[PDB]
């Protein structure tokens, strides 16, 4: 019981959500679009889904009632859209509204909490406003909701030691942002997918914002580096980077990777993932203690 | 106890060859070049090799010594490059020649036997030129070899029912090439990978061409369609497409769509994978009957 439709199942986090829902025990439906047809590694991905028991539902964002058709089948929709890919979610929102059977929607939120980013930095701000547009469509339709926020994906922030331009630990030299004493929240993407699978039929998170702040994984950038140093037995030579040398030459001197560099600043310089605090009734590791979340020392071991 | 380096592991057949080596029991080294510490799905491929026991080897084609080093850790280097990808092999073959320690090399050919392609014309021809340009460079260095040819990947030619323009079964209509009585070879790509992992170490094939031609998988597109409509229960509205109409106006289409049109013609009209016969000393399924390779029935069943 609890039939779940996943839209965005070809995305980085959406792979993981489908497999987390299958293993949690939901009836997991996966929307198939004119996806591939065209691209090989997304058919095989979908084939791998059905070999585990996912049910394929064809639909298009161009075809409004194909979307109503997907969502008639389930109790809960989960979106993981990783062009304007966040704002296409509004085509789905009114599909859910026309259908009316939906007991919950979880929009594509799996990073910084958007209503806390009112004075974010252009162009980075576009993300949070586009996501806030979708919330409003939801709440204006009276669609019950859950928003999963709070944690940097370990692959994009923890395995590269928070460097940019690489997704792997460095070989001798590492940049520290500011003094390196600002605390960031890291979470293995698998554990975000599992927390997502557990919260969607949980009565205690209906119409609420769930934070993913696993206590062992609340780290300053400098502690994270030290973890890597201890696994390896080698210090890295470290250059501290002052705030204004961090946004140096953003101007339009990089393609809108400018959005990423700005999100990085809010996290690593201002500490927006940690500048407030959350209760046990709204944080994921307290709500689902059965989930043994991968600590960042274990994440990093995968790279030795 | 056979050591194998796999170059091109991020590629389509590359992935499985890495995985088929490990399942057969060789010490499987995988070249990791700078290109991959980018694009998550390549780092997360590579660390899922690590979880399966592969050993990561760093190097660059632009650093001839780094390939020299890798090629010394190993008894056999396999290449599987799915443009520039075919003749960059040449600067590996020099790293293997200057090496001297490598008992077998397998260049990237898992398509059609190139010295039979004296008849195609540009632009389809070029990859055959490049493929034998790297063979002439292998036989010239005297590096012992094995070329592995003669099968359509089931994902590209079977599961789409040999329609171009998609990789999924057609919902109502199909195009039959010719009267559709030209029979070609279909191999599950997993099967092409495990064959290569077993002929790697085997004295029978050293310095010979081994053909992947499963007996029960030599079919024309017509019965392969009928296979699908057995499994499905519906008849597909066939439309035969005559050889001249199929290449009508090819010179006025984009010059990779030419290549694909030429490619499909050699297979489904000229019979390039059938125009020939092969015995048992030379045909993978007979040298390795411990494979219960997948027939296009069971393969196409994955889609229903």
């Amino acid at each position: 019981k609890t039939r779940v439709l996943v839209v965005g199942a070809t995305g980085y986090i959406g792979k993981r959500i489908v497999r987390a829902c299958l293993a949690e025990g939901h009836e997991t439906y996966v929307l198939q679009r004119p996806e591939i047809g065209l691209e090989i590694e997304k058919v095989q991905l979908f084939l791998s889904f059905k070999k585990l028991g996912a049910r394929i539902v064809e639909g298009s964002f161009s075809d409004h009632q194909s979307l109503v058709s997907a969502v008639k089948l389930v109790d809960v929709v989960v979106s993981a859209m990783s062009s304007h890919n966040i704002l296409v979610q509004l085509k789905l929102v009114e599909a859910i509204k026309e259908a009316g059977n939906v007991k919950r929607f979880l929009p594509s939120e799996f990073g910084m909490d958007p209503p806390r980013m009112g004075h974010a930095l252009p162009p980075g701000r576009e993300t949070f406003d586009q996501k806030m547009e979708v919330r409003q469509a939801i709440e204006a339709a009276g669609i019950p909701y859950t928003y999963v926020v709070g944690a940097c994906f370990a692959a994009y922030f923890a395995g590269n030691l928070s460097q940019m331009v690489t997704l792997l630990p460095p070989k001798e030299k590492v940049n520290i942002y500011g003094d390196g004493n600002v605390k960031v929240v890291f979470a293995d993407e698998d554990d975000i997918a599992k927390y997502t699978a557990k919260t969607l039929n949980d009565p205690r998170t209906l119409n609420k914002t769930v934070n993913i702040r696993p206590p062992d994984n609340v780290l300053t950038q400098l502690e994270l580096v030290q973890i890597w140093e201890k696994l390896t037995g080698k210090e890295l030579e470290k250059t501290n980077i002052a705030a204004q040398d961090f946004l140096a030459n953003i101007e339009q001197m990089e393609i809108p990777h400018q959005a990423g560099i700005g999100h990085f600043y809010h996290i690593f310089y201002e500490g927006c993932l940690t500048d407030h605090e959350v209760g046990e009734d709204e944080e994921a590791s307290s709500l689902y203690p059965d989930v043994k979340y991968k600590r960042m020392d274990d994440y990093l071991r995968m790279f030795l």
